[PDB]
């Protein structure tokens, strides 16, 4: 989906139907060609909400593992992610993360405990 590959002129020197566009106006041209972009915009969209439910469980596990090392009473929230994330670093839910490092710092200081 992402840049429309110029979709609309790619489609329209198809439109013109190996030159054979006599019989078809310019207004037939745009509204199909406009359909396909929406539909491709809705297909990328779909797929791109998938990713997001796989992220969804691990913040909350995360969010747990979190809570069990730095609860309310037992270890405070540390007011800067990196003095956390060099104590935090053996448990494998922050490795789960590793790859989405801007979520997990970004989940950790909005955590708020209790």
């Amino acid at each position: 989906a992402d840049s429309d590959e110029i979709t609309k002129q790619n489609i329209e020197k198809v439109l013109e139907n190996d030159r054979k566009f006599d019989k078809v106006d310019k207004e037939d041209i745009s509204l199909i060609v406009d359909g396909l972009i929406k539909q491709r915009n809705e297909k990328i969209q779909q797929k791109l909400q998938n990713e997001r439910r796989i992220l969804e469980q691990k913040k909350h596990y995360f969010w747990l593992l979190l809570q069990r090392t730095y609860t309310k009473t037992g270890k405070p929230k540390p007011s800067t992610w990196d003095l956390a994330s060099k104590e935090l670093g053996e448990s494998l839910e922050y490795k789960a993360l590793g790859d989405e490092d801007n979520i997990r710092r970004q989940i950790f200081e909005d955590f708020k405990p209790e």
